[PDB]
């Protein structure tokens, strides 16, 4: 079941953002992410084929406990909850970034975003 490369388009890739500010809350929805309000979140840009290439030597390195990480810096967006409370309406305060990512490949393909490095 590539379901889970699947989930993970649905969470994280988004090939080029509209306009990358708070109004996050829109993507969220659109995605599903929202009941409960997911805590934080964040979606990579760009074209496909580049993220995919994440899972061999041409853009990934191993990393911490068999994750990789991006050799290229990407365009990104992190979107994260405001005001704690887990219920919708849920209100997201965006931050675009540009760096690195850390993943998990599973047969080549992505099935896994390493949060952590942009809860900062």
């Amino acid at each position: 079941d590539n379901s889970r490369y699947t989930h993970f388009l649905t969470q994280h890739y988004d090939a080029k953002p509209q306009g990358r500010d708070d109004r996050c809350e829109n993507i969220m929805r659109r995605r599903g992410l929202t009941s409960p309000c997911k805590d934080i979140n964040t979606f990579i840009h760009g074209n496909k084929r580049s993220i995919k290439a994440i899972c061999e030597n041409k853009n990934g390195n191993p990393h911490r406990e068999n994750l990789r990480i991006s050799k290229s810096s990407f365009q990104v967006t992190t979107c994260k909850l405001h005001g704690g409370s887990p219920w919708p309406p849920c209100q997201y305060r965006a931050t675009a970034g540009f760096r690195n990512v850390v993943v998990a490949c599973e047969n080549g393909l992505p099935v896994h975003l390493d949060q952590s490095i942009f809860r900062r």
